[PDB]
DNA sequence: ACCCTCCCCTTAGGGGAGGGT
DNA sequence: ACCCTCCCCTTAGGGGAGGGT
């Protein structure tokens, strides 16, 4: 006859104290024999065993309420509910596995953002294809423009990546605009990162990309005064050199820093594939 | 000039009132204004840009409270935050699949317990190794016996395998007994699950197996007045077909059913190795 | 129809006091 | 020394009422 004090079971299998005192009321280890004098905690070195199934329990992560009729089933049973407890954990996993690549993706977008070398003139390259999916801008200039504009395609976006539009485009078309109002936006799209089925895909949205071809573009940081003249040296530039054009304008744009606390300021990228 | 109720926006950025109502109590994301006559929440179609970081945060899963400096920061910062993110998401990850393993580990022997066709008599097989620990019995009887003469061991396995002793063992010596108490226990093992640096083994502790050798077994279900037959019963086979005994014998148990709710059985498993 | 609030639910405990063996 | 209790903290909201536009 062997019995113990809730310390030595706290030291024997280890545990906080609190912990089984709360699984006494959570009813699931209550002990072997309460001192109806002194209120103390006894168990019986049988008791023990019960503590297994617990630790393990709580050790997968199993509430302990659901270790509640854990229990007392009996193998050919609790066997099934150990691999139903697989079939959680190969679960999470792949779910998130997704994630780390996902954002494996997005920092290099990143990254890419702050490896621009030329703030303010003319960077020319080969860059590499977009899945993108837009809608037509019907009627929005990029002085229309907002927020609610996007809803759709961003509900879209989130609900096939989890992941929201850190990038915001839109296109328009190469012309010597004489004014920002010479301007009216053609498509307005969103980066897709995923590789998946997008399926669902209201027929108001186009699935396409931005090629992998060649580049003529520019960066900065948004300031009406600005846009324009980066604009200006732009469409210079490709008449200068005489470049061949080959689609639109990709003018897209990414805050720099989300905060509310201060002034909303954010990168542009008005950028021209040509041949 | 957008402005916009609270509805449009939990309708727009896929939100639940609750959810910002409670952001603005975060004083994560206030509204533009409150109608200070009327208390009602008004955002500006500036601000849903603030909402994309904390979607996007709440998915990868930080809380709202780190997400608060989480805003603040400027792009070489909030990169490498997005970073240290994924160290995480790259951490939990191999941490699980690792009970992914660990737990197919432990249903094939589960299985394999259930898949005893014999109970009562002599199973004859090719037997598989056994990476386990034990201590050195000093004394104990299967009379003697407990489980807080497993402790240490005990806190060792959880410790490398976060998995407890699901089984339980002790070898003793191969003779013709006449009594229960003519047999007095010798090692007392664990079977160990990990094959991962098991470290800090305090030398009271031998890491060992059970070889993948020839076994002549028999289980059943403890009852006291039975385990002797059945050990006899055994006793008696290699003598019969005369056998050439090369191990002691492994009676090994594990539990049926771990409810306290009643009676505890389990299953047990006299195992010899020979030739 | 929308919004706003106040309230009371939802895990698994942990720290810490406050008195008693 | 140990135990026991009572209490008040710890996320991210969600349902539901209760009255007001
Ligand atoms: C010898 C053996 C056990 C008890 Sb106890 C007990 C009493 C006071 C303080 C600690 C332990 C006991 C149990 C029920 C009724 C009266 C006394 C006792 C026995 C087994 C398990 C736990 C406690 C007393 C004497
Ligand atoms: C009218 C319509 C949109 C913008 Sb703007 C903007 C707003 C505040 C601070 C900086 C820029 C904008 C317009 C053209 C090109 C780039 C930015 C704007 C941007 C995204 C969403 C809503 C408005 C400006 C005036
Ligand atoms: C024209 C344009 C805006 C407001 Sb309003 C407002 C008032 C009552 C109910 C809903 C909206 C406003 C704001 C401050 C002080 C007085 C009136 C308002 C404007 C921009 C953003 C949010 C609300 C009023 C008239
Ligand atoms: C004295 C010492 C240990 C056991 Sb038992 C045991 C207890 C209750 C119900 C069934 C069995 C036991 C002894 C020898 C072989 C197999 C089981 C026993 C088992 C594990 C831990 C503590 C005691 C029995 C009498
Ligand atoms: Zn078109
Ligand atoms: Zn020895």
């Amino acid at each position: 006859e062997s019995y113990y004090s809730i310390g030595e079971v706290s030291k024997l299998a280890n545990v906080s104290i609190k912990a089984l005192r709360y699984y006494d009321k959570i009813d699931l280890f209550k002990p072997a024999y309460v001192d109806p004098d002194t209120s103390y905690r006894y168990y019986t070195d049988s008791q023990l065993i019960h503590l297994d199934l617990i630790k393990s329990l709580k050790y997968i992560g199993t509430p302990l309420e659901e270790m509640k009729k854990a229990q007392d089933l009996e193998m050919e049973e609790l066997f099934a509910f150990y691999t139903e407890q697989e079939r959680q954990i190969r679960e999470k996993l792949d779910f998130l596995s997704a994630l780390e690549q996902t954002i494996s993706l997005v920092k290099k977008r990143m990254k890419r953002q702050m490896e621009y070398p030329a703030l303010g003139e003319v960077f020319v390259l080969d860059e590499e294809e977009i899945r993108i999916i837009q809608t037509e801008a019907e009627g929005i200039g990029p002085e229309n423009v907002l927020n609610a504009s996007y809803s759709k395609l961003k509900k879209f976006i989130e609900s096939a990546d989890g992941f929201t539009n850190n990038s915001y485009g839109a296109t328009f078309s190469f012309q010597p605009y004489t004014s920002i109002d010479e301007m009216t936006y053609r498509h307005i799209f969103t980066p897709v990162l995923t590789n998946k089925q997008i399926s669902s895909i209201t027929p108001d949205m186009e699935i396409t990309t931005i090629p992998k071809g060649r580049y003529a573009c520019i960066a900065y940081n948004f300031s009406p005064e600005h846009y324009f003249l980066n604009l200006q040296k732009l469409i210079k530039y490709i008449a200068d050199r005489q470049l061949t054009v080959v689609s639109d304008v990709y003018e897209l744009i990414i805050p720099i820093h989300y905060s509310p606390k201060k002034q909303e300021e954010y990168r542009v990228e008005m950028k021209i594939r040509i041949a």
